[PDB]
């Protein structure tokens, strides 16, 4: 579920979600709607598009099981669903570390006014 | 700033504000374009108008002092702009607690379909 996400974000980036990345740019701080600005912004964008493409599941709210013990996500036993919606989850929380070198503050809360309309495709 | 309003958030409710709150509803989660569907709803909206009164600030931004020692947000010395930062801040955070007992698991990653435009002004 969210929290799980929030979780492995914060693992992963030493940050918390809010405001380091529910506020991020263009894609991530606005809720989908403009072309991801740099890698960090599309990390949330191809979380969107794993999450598509899981119709038979529900990513927000389905709990899987995983572990971290190591320093390294491990996502465990569960349905096939919850095995999905893990994988796209440690994805996209490891897309932000592999990103954090291009991180930009200043897109924080960035100004949706300046936001172009989206343009790549899942 | 908005971490420093995350903080206040986790230590007046107990929760993250992420998937907590960033995703409640039709205003919080929803990035404002929705009337709001309940109190803990509401309560991003005042956010939202109090930081608006702000012409002069940049509430995102500028860092402020608290202290909150004794189990009590205490708004702390620094610039009038600070203050009035802290205090729109504050005041949302323990808008969020109060409302506890109304907060709905359903309302998070509330589908944007069924949210109606927006009626209240500041
Ligand atoms: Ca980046
Ligand atoms: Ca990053
Ligand atoms: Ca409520
Ligand atoms: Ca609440």
């Amino acid at each position: 579920d969210l929290w799980q996400f929030g979780q492995m974000i914060l693992k992963e980036t030493g940050k918390l979600p809010f405001p380091y990345y529910t506020t991020y740019g263009c894609y991530c701080g606005w809720g989908g709607q403009g072309q991801p600005k740099d890698a960090t912004d599309r990390c949330c964008f191809v979380h969107d598009c794993c999450y598509g493409k899981l119709t038979n599941c529900k990513p927000k709210t389905d709990r899987y099981s995983y572990s971290r013990e190591n320093g390294v996500i491990i996502c465990g036993e569960g349905t096939p669903c919850e095995k999905q919606i893990c994988e796209c989850d440690k994805a996209a929380a490891v897309c932000f570390r592999e990103n954090l070198r291009t991180y930009k503050k200043r897109y924080m809360a960035y100004p949706d006014v300046l936001c172009k309309k989206p343009a790549e495709k899942c």
